[PDB]
DNA sequence: ATTATGACGCT
DNA sequence: AGCGTCAT
């Protein structure tokens, strides 16, 4: 009843670059720009593997995970760029370097919260109380929401895309009760107008086109930004949340398209997330544990709680390298020359940061798979880093692993190892 | 022979 | 601490 707490105190945004590291690499080469392209790591292997694809090469089925070689028989005239190898590794500076421009604009307009590379959440609860006074109870047009969809509508008593969106639209700005500085659905409204500036922002000022989603919290966010894409934004009320969820598969909620949610699937016998509503949030927490269980008997309402985090930065900065199939690597002097190739562009990227963002790591994190397991990671020790020096971090990744060579040979090392990776973490201020 | 990352949960 | 899950 009136004690229902309905989760529409917040105004959250999520932004996400269109196929990010194909624009990218159009930017700087004019001759890729509005053609099917992609960006592919390697080439030797079956002509490299697809990582970024354009939405004009989308049209003809190139996929990311798709090797180039097979991309081209989808696509015979599919454009490709590579991505830069230094010291025998890909190396994604040039991506993170991007990343960085964006996220820098994005935090002139409100606090950040640094999801991926290209993505970040924005609480726009403030900025839009701040954007309600200024307009002082007058209407919003059409005009201040250029590419704004707004989810569930037109509906109720045109045939092209364009024309569809702008009924929409009108119908909701002619819903609006504009007098109610406290309407969720007003405030979700003014939260759309401050992602059409950020989204022009960004694009006059890098160049990158990008989408977006503007709900009450991260989840419905997300989902929203996915709905309308490339190059709009999507507004998902709380209202739009029974019909949107009715035949919305529970692998589409970020979180559930793991194992959890095809446990849901399995163990409850539903397919949808709206399905969810009809169990107590304790049977919930029978099957699928305490916080699991509040969380999704909450969600499946349109509600969640978590926070838009405070953080621009990453927390960890890695590098990381397999060796498949035959490239294994089965001597000490293999394992000793990639771990110092992987150690300068750790002490390369860390020196960077050190003097960015005025924090120093000390802990350094080495992790290794070995021929035959299943699993990503096989082996993960730590040490302390204390200086940022390649050779005494690649010296000192070695002592923490050299154990795990069964071969009684020293000079050999069994079994041969398909990955290696070293990671910086726990950063003080400095 | 997807690969290169990065956040957070569990015990 | 070391491992697993989920994500981009
Ligand atoms: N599995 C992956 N392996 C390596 N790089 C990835 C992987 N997934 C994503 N990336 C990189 C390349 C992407 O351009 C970038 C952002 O990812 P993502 O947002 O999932 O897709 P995208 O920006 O390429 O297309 P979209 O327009 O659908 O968002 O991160
Ligand atoms: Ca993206
Ligand atoms: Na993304």
């Amino acid at each position: 009843g009136p004690h229902m707490a309905t989760g529409q105190d917040r105004v959250v945004a999520l932004v996400d670059m269109d196929c990010f590291f194909v624009q990218v690499e159009q930017r700087q080469n004019p001759h890729l720009r509005n053609k099917p392209c992609a960006v592919v790591q390697y080439k030797s292997w079956k002509g490299g593997g697809i990582i970024a694809v354009s939405y004009e090469a989308r049209a003809f089925g190139v996929t990311r995970s798709m090797w180039a070689d097979d991309a081209k028989k989808l696509c015979p005239d599919l454009l490709l760029a590579q991505v830069r190898e230094s010291r025998g590794k890909a190396n994604l500076t040039k991506y993170r370097e991007a990343s960085v421009e964006v996220m820098e604009i994005m935090s002139r307009f409100a606090v950040i919260e640094r999801a991926s590379i290209d993505e970040a959440y924005v609480d726009l609860t403030s900025a839009v109380q701040e954007r309600l006074q200024k307009l002082q109870g007058q209407p919003i047009s059409a005009d201040l929401l250029p590419s704004t969809y707004i989810e569930g509508l037109p509906q109720g008593p045109t045939v092209q895309k364009e024309g569809m969106r702008k009924q929409g639209l009108f119908q909701w700005l002619d819903s609006l009760q504009i007098d109610n500085l406290t309407s969720p659905d007003l405030q979700l409204t003014v939260g759309a107008v401050i992602v059409e500036e950020m989204r022009a922002a960004i694009e006059r000022e890098t160049g990158f086109q990008c989408s977006a989603g503007i709900s009450h919290n991260k989840v419905l966010a997300k989902l929203a930004c996915g709905l309308n894409k490339p190059n709009r934004q999507t507004l998902v009320s709380h209202g739009s949340v029974p019909q949107l969820f009715s035949q919305m598969p529970i692998r589409k909620i970020r979180s559930l398209g793991g194992k959890l949610g095809a446990s849901v699937i399995e163990i409850l016998g539903i397919e949808y997330m709206g399905e969810l509503t009809q169990f107590t949030e304790s049977q919930l927490q029978s099957h699928f544990g305490e916080k699991n269980g509040s969380w999704l008997y909450a969600m499946c309402r349109g509600i969640e709680h978590d926070p838009v985090k405070p953080r621009q930065l990453p927390k960890t900065i890695g590098c990381s390298k397999n060796f498949p199939g035959k490239t294994a690597l089965a001597t000490r002097e293999q394992v000793q020359w990639w771990l110092l190739q992987l150690a300068q562009e750790l002490e390369e990227r860390l020196t960077k940061d050190r003097n960015d963002n005025d924090r120093v790591a000390t802990q350094l994190v080495v992790s290794i798979r070995v021929q035959g397991d299943k699993r990503l990671s096989s082996l993960r020790r730590c040490c302390a880093l204390t200086r940022y020096d390649a050779h005494k971090m690649s010296h000192d990744a070695f002592t923490v692993i050299k154990n795990c060579n069964t071969s009684g040979i020293q000079t050999e090392w069994s079994p041969p190892l398909t990955m290696l990776f070293l990671c910086a973490t726990k950063f003080s201020a400095s």
